[PDB]
Order: structure tokens, then sequence, then C-alpha cells
């Protein structure tokens, strides 16, 4: 579990999306694993305005921070997973590491902020939904 709070945004994994998100919907992509909703407070993250290929994840299933190499957001084949089938999901970064679903929604960050949210694992790779190209995270 986790999320991105930026300005009055919520920013989830989709597939963990509440029904208070789908309430209160900004923006869905399926294809990307995400969603956005709108909050009442301010949020405390600030998003990487970036090409930045290396950075830090927040592994829930290790309590641990890893420093990690990512590739560019790309549109990616992803084995099933216990919540999605089988599927190219785009906007995906992956790394080398340890990702299982209950680590969705941990943030990678860079020294710009953060870069996007754990979205796949499986066979020693994670992988990250990226959220550095929603300019419209930044402002309204
Ligand atoms: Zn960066």
């Amino acid at each position: 579990s986790g999320a991105i709070y930026v300005g009055n945004y919520r920013v989830v994994n989709r597939h963990l999306a509440t029904h208070n998100d789908w309430a209160n919907l900004v923006w869905e992509d399926s294809s990307r694993d995400l969603l956005v909703s709108s909050t009442t407070a301010q949020g405390c993250d600030t998003i990487a305005r970036c090409d930045c290929q290396t950075g830090v994840y927040y592994c829930s299933s290790r309590r641990k921070h890893y420093p990690v190499s990512f590739s560019k957001p790309s549109l990616i084949f992803v084995e099933a997973s216990e919540y999605y089938p089988a599927r190219y999901q785009s906007h995906l970064m992956l790394a080398v590491g340890h990702s299982e679903p209950g680590d969705c929604g941990g943030i990678l960050r860079c020294q710009h902020g953060v870069v996007g949210i754990v979205s796949t694992g499986g066979n020693g790779l994670v992988g990250f939904a990226d959220v550095r190209d929603l300019l419209w995270l930044d402002e309204e």
C-alpha cells in the first residue's frame, strides 16, 4: 500500500483505489495502474521533473529502502500477478529488486523528488509507475 500526496491530489495504484477515491476521481489510466483522487488537505510530496535513472525505493516486504538504477518509462509486458492478468503496462520503469503485491504504493524518489510508486514485481524485478510526466499534478 501507499500513495503520493501532492497539492490537493492523492496518487494511488489504480488496483488499490478505494470507493472514496473513485467517488472523488480526478484521472485514472488502467494501462498505467494509476488513479488520482482529490484531497481536502495539501500534500507533503514534491514530484520529480527529470529523467533520472537512479533513486531509492521503499520495499514494505523488507521494511527497507533500497538504492536502485531503473529503466526509463516504457510499454512493458508484465506477467500475471495477484491483482492483474498478464498484460502490457505503459509508463513502467524496471529495476532489479524485491517486490511483492503488497509492496505496491511504495515511493521511488530521486534527488528531484518522487519519481513513481511500486506497481509490479516478481522474477527479481520491481516495476514503478512513473508520475514525472503528469505535470498537472503541480498546479490547480
Ligand atoms: Zn530526478
